């Protein structure tokens, strides 16, 4: 059999009842498990997500003092590499989303305002996720240019780190990108790729993803910068990976889709994209390698996947 896939953008509502229910934040070793208070917060920003249905407006939450904190010492050490570590894309955005977002120190963004903004950049949205979705539902979503954004922030004990993807991360590392049409378009590729495939190749397309959305490096004339937002989002791996030490090679996606990794320590090895158009059509043809007994190809139109 061929397994489910949404084949409307309104159908991407049966995912938040498909989520891992125990989170993260329950583990022993998580930043904020002894924090009830904590607890009961993560909790709240689990019930927006899970509650929210495609088309609706996402709802608005007022920061905390402390959150905003936390959102500050990471918006600011961040902010500094930039310039001169983040693709070209990223930084010809950046500033956009300062004045029309409130992409500030002070300031803790609100999904709905950004959400709005990624629409008229390139029809990207964004829509609550309360935890981990499975591979096949995340990547899912990216077809019909959707991503599933965390809205709660890392505990503030330890501002510089996270063992999840938390606001910081997906607004400081994610949203830039996705604001750019190459990368819209690459990304959605990968979405495409993974509807209707079988586990095994679905678990291939997560590993690009790995390599490219999250710890991408692209190639800029002769120089080099970094993409992926797992690297954006962290202040130490940012710097490290156009260091000497890490050993990069070119996007190449029959080696890149079966390379390890492990997502403790900065990454050893990255693949360096010619260019978000190269690796979008890279993905194209891998795509066309994974045996499905049909094609799909989404209308912005009508919002519908048609299949063939
Ligand atoms: C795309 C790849 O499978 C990643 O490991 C995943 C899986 N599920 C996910 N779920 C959510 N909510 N956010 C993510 O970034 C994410 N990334
Ligand atoms: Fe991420």
């Amino acid at each position: 059999t061929v397994p489910w896939f949404p084949r409307t953008i309104q159908e991407l509502d049966r995912f938040a009842n498909q989520i891992l229910s125990y989170g993260a934040e329950l583990d022993a070793d998580h930043p904020g498990f002894k924090d009830p208070v904590y607890r009961a917060r993560r909790k709240q920003f689990a019930d927006i997500a899970y509650n929210y249905r495609h088309g609706q407006p996402i709802p608005r939450v007022e920061y905390m003092e402390e959150e905003k904190k936390t959102w500050g010492t990471v918006f600011k050490t961040l902010k500094s590499l930039y310039k001169t570590h983040a693709c070209y894309e990223y930084n010809h955005i950046f500033p956009l989303l300062e004045k029309y977002c409130g992409f500030h120190e002070d300031n803790i963004p609100q999904l709905e305002d950004v959400s709005q903004f990624l629409q008229t950049c390139t029809g990207f949205r964004l829509r609550p996720v309360a935890g981990l979705l499975s591979s096949r539902d995340f990547l899912g979503g990216l077809a019909f240019r959707v991503f599933h954004c965390t809205q709660y922030i890392r505990h503030g004990s330890k501002p510089m780190y996270t063992p999840e993807p938390d606001i910081c991360h997906e607004l400081l590392g994610h949203v830039p990108l996705f604001s750019d049409r190459s990368f819209a378009q690459f990304s959605q590729e990968i979405g495409l790729a993974s509807l209707g495939t079988p586990d095994e190749y679905i678990e291939k397309l997560a590993t690009i993803y790995w390599f490219t959305v999250e710890f991408g490096l692209c190639k800029q004339g002769d120089s080099i910068k970094a993409y992926g937002a797992g690297l954006l989002s962290s202040f130490g791996e940012l710097q490290y990976c156009l260091s000497e030490k890490p050993k990069l090679l070119p996007l190449e996606l029959e080696k890149t889709a079966i390379q390890n990794y492990t997502v403790t320590e900065f990454q050893p090895l990255y693949y360096v994209a010619e260019s978000f158009n190269d690796a979008k059509e890279k993905v194209r043809n891998f795509a066309a390698t994974i045996p499905r007994p049909f094609s799909v190809r989404y209308d912005p139109y009508t919002q519908r996947i048609e299949v063939l």
